[PDB]
RNA sequence: UGGAGUGUGCAAUGGUGUU
RNA sequence: CCAUUACACUCCA
């Protein structure tokens, strides 16, 4: 139960079309590299200095150690060569200076077999050695680690003004994947927030946006403060770079340090002979106690600072505005990086005989074909999705709900939202609703403002008493409040009540388009089927009781306090599959795993056995944020958990199980070789794209698929990876299912990005985020919902 | 908080020689 | 050990 299951075969279904992918060919050699750890005397550096330290180190010892040799370092602790040190594996001392003393020691750990690489490649080893991958892409990485500034798995450089007191630098993403018999480089394009290069007297300038200089209080130095703390500068007065960690109160002219106290003004007028045409500003305070003052005048911030600092709403603007790119201008100047390349000049790479194809690699796609849309009323039509895009427009619900009392709390100021306002908003939503199959009755029998979170719980058990038969609550808000997180707290968990949260601006001003999907919405939420995959227009897996299943497990940040990792499953109730449940659960700081996924699991299947009033004779099973190196770990405990849940359901019950893992997060982007494939302004791939050649793994079960229309830059093909199949589905099978899977999605008339039932689960946990707001099982009690709110699709 | 899509945030950066 | 760490575009009936 822990070795996932070898490509079954290649797809066949749907239309070719000539596609390229951001990979690049890798030829490897078969020999052994020898893995040597190192640690430089002061433990805590900078890991650009410990690269310089390092091919120091490389260069003066060129008569005793190295040589012609030409060892590539991780930046950390890790070390590679072509060939053994004269050194043994017994550890040794030598010293580094630089224009300081330092001593490193290098130590042999481990040998690094290619061999064991060509065979996973080849399919001879089922598995691909780990420690094989890192130490190529460390071999890559050398270089443009010293050439550029690295940034996690990018590179950046300069020559952009954004105007925030920072700069926007653009680099390029870097890794290395396996494939079929051959590496592949993958490279893709990327941007990222840096400080400008300037003189602090114009970096003040820019943050308290004075023009310039000539327009000469106590919270502009504390605003500037804030944005300086912590950002390294250089002596224009000599070179020598400190770290700023204060601003002073006490202008060069008025400051004093040591006995004799001297001023900054006059310390730099005697020692410096610096006029200092600035006598009348703060003084940087440098290193620590120690008294290290220098002017704003004397300082330049040093290049290649990135920022952490959370964007301005300008920032964020512009930077889109200098990054939104079509997907050929990526493919574009993805090419143009790699005319730059010349991976075959460049010494290190020579060094391991290693050689890289300067041009993009063709791989060859299908387009599946999109299910048919059925919907309801007398009309029955069926939508035919073009382009991953269907309408809803002379169509009517499957399964419309009638809306027979209905309350309205507004809880937007009451002159900005007005009666007219809501009374015009009323009328327009009943036409569309009505039209839509959904026809709400009669008048709001309840619509009042109210103001603040702590005005909800009273209000809803006010309406849940009063009023019988009350299926919905419209909740307009005046943009981001604590009062939708309450209102969903007591909606969902407190008092189990349908609620559907509308901006004021949407209530402002009335549209067809945003009426049509809150009428999608609030359909779904109040029990209802809005349409259903076409029966004939499925994979034979609906032959048999089947259900689907998704996970979806989201952290806080790594930094900080007892916050507990969320993790959401949800399962069809229904063989169409239209109709989820929900179930979330409360578990340990970071771990993405699910551990209480058997009870849950037993929950689905109970639920499903009382809908349906079968037993499930497959599972299957999308999981999403799981990565490749955690597979092993997540595909040992939840399978086991989920045919856990299969035997303590009843005695000899074990179905079908279909592991498949879902992410986007990756940087493979593919795109159309012929222009006229291209879709839209963007000219992305279209809708329904599959990719499982090429550039996809030598062995286990895995495909890219594209299933949703691009509207804007580049699209995110979505990767899945089988980690398990009992139902022994073939390629074709499970690519269709997947991709109709998509079309399930009820909040719009599109085809998604991932398979419903991970979205869902996605939604589901970001909804527990708001059930948590304002000791381990004592709000594990806040995540769930009400008994009323259980079998319903409440998670929008 | 009508919705989809894609951009940037995921913990990494940093303790340094005179003033 | 200590210091710092969700918004925004583009679209739609």
């Amino acid at each position: 139960a822990f070795k996932p299951p070898p490509r079954p075969d290649f797809g066949t279904s749907g239309r070719t079309i000539k596609l390229q992918a951001n990979f690049f060919e890798m030829d490897i050699p078969k020999i052994d590299i020898y893995h040597y750890e190192l640690d430089i005397k002061p433990e805590k550096c900078p890991r650009r200095v410990n690269r310089e330290i390092v091919e120091h180190m490389v260069q003066h010892f060129k008569t005793q150690i190295f040589g012609d040799r030409k060892p590539v370092f991780d930046g950390r602790k890790n070390l590679y060569t072509a060939m053994p040190l004269p050194i043994g594996r017994d550890k040794v001392e030598l010293e580094v200076t630089l224009p300081r003393i330092f001593k490193v020691s290098i130590k042999w750990v481990s040998c690094v077999s290619l061999q064991a690489l060509h065979d996973a490649l080849s399919g001879r080893l089922p598995s691909v050695p780990f420690e094989t991958i890192q130490a190529l892409d460390v071999v890559m990485r050398h270089l443009p680690s010293m050439r550029y500034t690295p940034v996690g798995r990018s590179f950046f450089t300069a020559s952009n003004p954004l105007g925030g007191g920072r700069e926007v630098w653009f680099g390029f993403h870097q890794s290395v994947r396996p494939s079929l018999w051959k590496m592949m480089l993958n490279i893709d394009v990327s941007a990222t927030a840096f400080y400008k290069a300037q003189p602090v007297i114009e970096f003040v300038c820019e943050v308290l946006d004075f023009k310039s200089i000539e327009e000469q209080t106590d919270s502009q130095r504390v605003k500037f403060t804030k944005e300086i703390k912590g950002l390294k500068v250089e002596i224009t007065h000599c070179k020598r770079k400190y770290r700023v960690c204060n601003v002073t109160r006490r202008p060069a002219s008025h400051q004093t340090f040591p006995t004799v106290e001297c001023t900054v003004a006059q310390y730099f007028k005697d020692r410096h002979k610096l006029v200092l045409r600035y006598p009348h500003l703060p003084c940087l305070q440098v290193g620590q106690q120690k008294h290290t003052y220098l002017p704003l005048e004397v300082c330049n911030i040093v290049a290649g600072q990135r920022c952490i600092k959370k964007l301005t709403d300008n920032q964020t603007s512009t930077m889109i505005r200098a990054t939104a790119r079509s997907a050929p201008d990526r493919q574009e100047e993805i090419s143009k990086l790699m005319r730059s390349a010349d991976f075959n000049t460049d010494p290190y790479v020579r060094e391991f005989g290693i050689m890289v194809k300067d041009e993009m690699t063709d791989v060859t796609g299908r387009v599946l074909q999109p299910p048919s849309i059925l919907y309801g009323g007398r009309n029955k039509a069926i939508a035919t999705p073009v382009q991953g895009v269907w309408d809803m427009r002379n169509k009517q619900f499957h399964t419309g709900i009638e809306i027979k009392v209905w309350a309205i709390a507004c809880f937007a100021p009451q002159r900005q939202c007005t009666e007219v306002h809501l009374k015009s908003f009323t009328e327009q939503l009943r036409k569309i609703s009505r039209d839509a199959g959904m026809p709400i009755q009669g008048q709001p029998c309840f619509c009042k403002y109210a103001q603040g979170a702590d005005s909800v719980e009273p209000m809803f058990r006010h309406l849940k008493n009063t009023y019988a038969g009350l299926q919905l609550v419209v909740v307009i808000l005046p943009g981001k409040t604590p009062v939708y997180a309450e209102v969903k707290r007591v909606g969902d968990t407190v008092l189990g009540m349908a609620t559907q949260c509308v901006q004021m601006k949407n209530v402002q001003r009335t549209t067809p388009q945003t009426l049509s999907n809150l009428c999608l919405k609030i359909n779904v939420k109040l029990g209802g089927v809005n349409n259903i995959l076409l029966p004939q227009g499925r994979p034979p897996v609906f032959q048999q009781p089947v259900i689907f299943l998704g996970a979806d497990v989201t952290h806080p940040p790594a930094g900080d306090g007892k916050k507990p990792s969320i993790a959401a499953v949800v399962g069809s109730m229904d063989a169409h599959p239209n109709r989820y449940c929900a179930t979330v659960r409360v578990q340990q700081h970071r771990q993405e795993i699910i551990q209480d996924l058997a009870a849950m699991v037993r929950e689905l299947l109970i639920q499903f056995y009382k809908s349906t009033r079968f037993k499930p004779t497959r599972i299957i099973f999308y999981r999403a944020g799981v990565s490749e190196g955690q597979f092993q770990q997540v595909l040992h405990h939840e399978l086991l958990a989920i045919r856990e849940a299969c035997i303590k359901l009843e005695k000899d019950y074990q179905p079908g199980i279909t592991f498949i893992v879902v992410q986007k997060r990756h940087h493979t982007r593919l795109f159309c070789t012929d222009k006229n494939e291209r879709v839209g302004k963007s000219g992305n791939i279209p809708a329904g794209t599959t990719v499982d050649t090429k550039i996809t793994h030598p062995t286990e079960f895995d495909f890219y698929l594209c299933s949703h229309a691009g509207i804007q830059g580049t699209s995110r093909p979505s990767h899945y990876h089988v980690l398990w199949d009992d139902n022994r589905f073939s390629s074709d099978e499970l690519q269709i299912l997947t991709y109709q899977l998509c079309h399930t999605y009820v909040r719009c008339t599109r085809s998604v990005s991932i398979p419903a039932p991970a979205y869902y689960a996605h939604l589901v946990a970001f909804r527990a985020r708001y059930h948590l707001v304002d000791d381990h099982q004592a709000l594990a009690k806040a995540v769930q919902v009400h008994q009323d709110t259980l079998r319903t699709m409440y998670f929008a």
